């Protein structure tokens, strides 16, 4: 697949809102993962402890890792499509050492759709939301081809 210019635009005008606060959206971002699909958190053996979500919140833990997270994220995104040298060292801690299937990776990009759609109304459309949409699909359907020559295809 393929983003049209337009598209990239729509992404990374949303992205921008996004950049001025990265560990509020890190934080709100993985939280709702984890409340809605609670099996995840188990995939994190230094969170697995947190029980409410107000651990969660008072977590500097997943903070920090929400910031490293949304940063690896953003420049995918920036790279409007090549990204494909990104995509390997990623793919392949994923794969082979924390193992996290690609229906984890649908999830979370669900929780991105949610958060933005709740933080920044305005520059979140329906089209606005087609190309984000786009844009994780693209990113899923490489790192799943990525899984497949790695060996683990989760
Ligand atoms: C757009 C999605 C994702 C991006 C861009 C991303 C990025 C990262 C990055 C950069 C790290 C740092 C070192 C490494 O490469 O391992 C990391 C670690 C990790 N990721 Fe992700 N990740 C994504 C999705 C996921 C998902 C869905 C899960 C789990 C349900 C996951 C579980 C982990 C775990 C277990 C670690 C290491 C925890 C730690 O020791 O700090 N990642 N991820």
């Amino acid at each position: 697949m393929v983003l049209s210019e337009g598209e990239w635009q729509l992404v990374l005008h949303v992205w921008a809102k996004v950049e001025a606060d990265v560990a509020g959206h890190g934080q709100d971002i993985l939280i709702r993962l984890f409340k809605s699909h609670p099996e995840t958190l188990e995939k994190f053996d230094r969170f697995k402890h947190l029980k409410t979500e107000a651990e969660m919140k008072a977590s500097e833990d997943l903070k920090k890792h929400g910031v490293t997270f949304l940063t690896a994220l953003g420049a995918i995104l920036k790279k409007k499509g090549h990204h494909e040298a990104e995509l390997k060292p990623l793919a392949q801690s994923h794969a082979t050492k924390h193992k996290i299937p690609i229906k984890y990776l649908e999830f979370i990009s669900e929780a991105i759709i949610h958060v933005l759609h709740s933080r920044h109304p305005g520059n979140f459309g329906a089209d606005a939301q087609g190309a984000m949409n786009k844009a994780l699909e693209l990113f899923r359907k490489d790192i799943a081809a990525k899984y497949k020559e790695l060996g683990y295809q989760g």
